[PDB]
């Protein structure tokens, strides 16, 4: 498979033999082993869904076998949902859910607007009507951490200091943990103080919900708003970068949107089929499993493809056709069962306002197909972390 030489390639054929790789065992096969010693790949649709479904069989939590004497430091940190298996994930979940209602999601949406322009004359004003720049740098990683630190209510003087900080966790090292500690100092300090005096945000919701006489305290708060931005920066900023890519990739397409604006999420939603952010989503067996005709071992690290499963054409006609028009709303880009992406609606929204302004702005996007592009290194990312293009000012 030599899936790690993929991540060297130039972006346009690690596309090319990453399709072609899952394509050609998942022709075969729904379910198959890989070189790895102890771990299986997943490759079909319904398979796919089955194993995201059972999360009693196919487990979040990597450290489900880890002794409870070990335990305590590879338990999840206080907060942090993603990595944890009811009942524990329900509580915690079913708190951050009822604070982050839709209309917290939905009242956003102006100043989100209002970011992408300030994003977008910040670069226009320095290189003129002409304008090179990095879209994912200056533009969508930006405008994906920012509108995180809007939703929590983060102080607009602190929004440059929180879009630099995620670009340098996220694109072990005593920086990492230095980065992971003083943004922990930091949100208790946020936490406590809208806390003390709260304002319409995510942060003061979080502190003020209840659900059935449960709360959530100062230090789990501190994991939500982390979790919030590790799970939802990079992605958001893909999602917004990758649209902008397969549109250029599709000039048909491209002009129909342009044209009407409206066909915008619906061309979102396919590009989350035909082009996810993030490609792959793990599971762990909790014990010996019945999947795709054939029986994955207790212990079995599960690494379920979805941007196969996306391709797999007993679930979509004419899987490898890029499709605005197309229904994509079996897609698994956002997940599927219990950890199913709460960012989601806030994700469309973004990635919607961020490229309805770039196309209503500016009337050519060229993008090369050079090695100028690069492209997220983890094989578990499908798209790009520097994006040079030039923008042309629409007449
Ligand atoms: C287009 C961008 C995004 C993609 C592709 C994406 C994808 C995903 C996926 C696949 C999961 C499921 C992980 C699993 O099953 O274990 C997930 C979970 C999650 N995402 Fe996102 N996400 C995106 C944006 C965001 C944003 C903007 C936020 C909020 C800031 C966010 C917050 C979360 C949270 C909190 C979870 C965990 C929910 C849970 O564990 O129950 N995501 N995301």
């Amino acid at each position: 498979n030599d899936l790690s030489a993929l991540t060297r390639l130039p972006f346009d054929r690690r596309i090319e033999e990453f399709f072609m790789y899952l394509g050609g065992r998942r022709g075969t096969e729904a379910v198959g082993e890989s070189r790895e010693p102890g771990v299986w790949e997943v490759f079909r649709y319904d398979e796919a869904v089955q194993v995201l479904g059972d999360h009693r069989t196919f487990s979040s939590d990597m450290n489900h076998f880890i002794p409870e004497e070990q335990r305590q430091l590879a338990r999840a940190a206080r907060g942090n949902f993603v990595g944890i298996d009811p009942p524990d994930h329900t509580q915690l979940r079913g708190l951050v859910s009822q604070a982050f209602s839709p209309r917290v999601t939905a009242a956003l949406e102006p100043r989100i607007g209002r970011l992408a322009e300030q994003l977008l004359d910040d670069i226009v004003a320095e290189r003129g009507d002409k304008a090179s720049c990095d879209l994912v740098g200056e533009f969508a990683g930006p405008l994906s951490a920012i509108v995180i630190a809007e939703l929590f209510g983060i102080p607009e003087s602190d929004h440059t200091m929180i879009a630099e900080w995620a670009k340098a966790l996220l694109g072990a090292m005593q920086n990492t943990a230095d980065l992971v500690r003083r943004a922990g100092e930091y949100l208790v300090h946020h936490i406590t103080e809208r806390r003390a005096r709260p304002q319409d945000d995510l942060t003061s919701r979080l502190a003020t919900t209840e659900v059935d006489g449960k709360r959530l305290d100062d230090e789990e708060i501190v994991g939500v708003i982390g979790m919030f931005l590790i799970a939802g920066y990079l992605p958001a900023s893909v999602l917004t970068a990758n649209t902008v890519m397969a549109l250029d990739e599709h000039p048909a397409a491209l002009a129909e949107v342009r044209s009407d604006p409206a066909l915008l999420p619906g061309a979102i939603e396919e590009v989350l089929r035909w082009r996810p952010p993030l490609v792959r989503d793990q599971r762990l067996t909790t014990r010996d499993a019945d999947l795709g005709g054939r029986t994955v071992p207790a212990g079995s690290m599960v690494c379920v493809w979805l941007a196969s499963a996306h391709r797999d054409p007993f679930r979509f006609e004419n899987p490898d056709l890029f499709d605005i028009h197309r229904n994509a709303g079996r897609h698994l880009a956002f997940g599927k069962g219990i950890h199913y992406c709460l960012g989601a609606p806030l994700a469309r929204l973004e990635a919607r306002i961020a490229v309805e302004t770039l196309l209503r702005r500016f009337e050519r996007i060229e993008i090369p197909r050079d090695e100028s592009v690069e492209f997220h290194e983890s094989i578990g990312v499908l798209g790009p972390v520097r994006l040079p293009t030039t923008l042309f000012a629409r007449r």
